[PDB]
């Protein structure tokens, strides 16, 4: 069914992705800086979802670009999945300088192309490049950035083929300059409706962390909720999140619920390193998978999809079998119940499926028909 939990109807375009309630949706995003997808690989992602996104340095250790290995996968995935949309990836704040466009963001290559180093913010009080482990900062202010950038991304995305972009980061840095604010909300926004523009009428423009930002929601097509940490986890805000995806719901726009479960910082990924720390973080996403499965179906809607695992990386969920993913579930049977006034339990029924879930006590069952 297209009906939105509040009764009203779902209205997607014609260049969405296949949706369908007879599993649970789900989107994977992943990369592997070290290669590429196997031939295996892409057929497990593939039988798994129909809307993947390639991450922001995939396989550009042995294809040189970013670009190159988001490309070699559109290529690979639409050869045995025609139907299936694939995202490109790139950052609005942060200089990753993993494709050609940005290879130059590096403390070695910066001073040689003083036309681009002038995109990037100043610290003022040292006149040295702002930067997170020498990762230089866009200023969205400034307008021949916004230009560049949407040129940048649009070349991204016809040159690697994908049907779309994962646009990372909103923030503008607007704590280095929060007398600002309010211009830098306003050119984020501008940015994004110049790129939504400069995009093909075909292509999908996801915004991370999008759903409730005032000035860019107008511009994207589709928004990921990414659960960075306890906060975004927390039982107000996944209360709240139920309503922005009936909101984004009634809106056309499509809705990730990500959970990664390393957000949840939990005690037994405590002091471990390396594959230790893997097989703990994988163990700790098959005990949890029931409870985030149920907070996603609480407030699922048409054209909203799960992300799952415990990272962005093709090792950290995309290659894992999650068979409560693959159970029969049907189209809900209407809106979520508070159980309670003021609890934080919550229902709702499927086709095949009862959900319970306590947001508060961190617990849930799925009934599977």
């Amino acid at each position: 069914d297209f009906y939105v939990s509040d009764g009203s109807k779902f209205i997607s375009q014609d260049f969405y992705p296949k949706f369908s309630w007879e599993s649970t949706p789900e989107y994977a995003m992943f990369g592997n800086g070290a290669s590429l997808l196997t031939p295996k690989e892409v057929e497990k992602i593939a039988a798994k979802t129909d809307f993947i996104c390639i991450e922001k340095n995939h396989a550009y250790r042995t294809l040189e670009f970013a670009e190159i290995g988001a490309r070699e996968e559109i290529k690979n995935f639409k050869a045995i999945k025609p139907e299936i949309k694939a995202l490109y990836y790139f950052n609005s704040a942060y200089a990753w300088p993993f494709t050609s466009y940005n290879k130059n963001f590096k403390k070695n290559k910066i001073d040689d192309y003083p036309e681009l180093k002038k995109f990037i913010l100043v610290d003022k009080t040292t006149g040295e490049l702002q930067h997170r482990n020498n990762t230089l900062c866009f200023d969205v202010l400034n307008p021949e950035f916004r230009t560049w950038w949407v040129k940048t991304v649009a070349q991204g995305v016809k040159d690697s083929g994908a049907d779309g972009v994962f646009i990372d980061q909103m923030h503008g840095f607007v704590w280095l300059r929060s007398s600002q604010k309010e211009e830098v909300e306003k050119a984020m926004g501008e940015m994004m409706a110049n790129l939504k523009a400069a995009i093909g009428t075909n292509k999908i423009l996801l915004g991370n962390n999008a759903s409730s930002v005032k000035d860019v929601f107008p511009a994207i097509d589709a928004a990921m909720f990414e659960h960075y940490n306890n906060k975004k986890l927390s039982k107000e805000n996944l209360l709240k999140e139920w309503g922005d995806m009936l909101a984004n719901a009634k809106a056309g726009k499509m809705s990730i619920f990500r959970i990664g479960v390393e957000a949840e910082k939990e005690e037994a990924s405590q002091t471990l390193i390396k594959g230790s720390r893997g097989e703990s973080l994988e163990e700790l996403s098959k005990e949890r998978l029931e409870y985030y499965q149920a907070c996603f179906l609480i407030g699922a809607q048409p054209y909203s999809y799960f992300q799952y695992g415990w990272g962005w990386r093709l090792d950290t969920g995309p290659l894992v079998d999650y068979p409560e993913l693959q159970k029969p579930l049907g189209a809900p049977k209407g809106a979520y119940k508070r159980l309670h006034e003021n609890g934080w339990e919550f229902t709702r029924e499927f086709e095949h499926a009862s959900v319970w879930v306590d947001t508060e006590k961190k617990e849930a069952k799925i009934e599977w028909k």
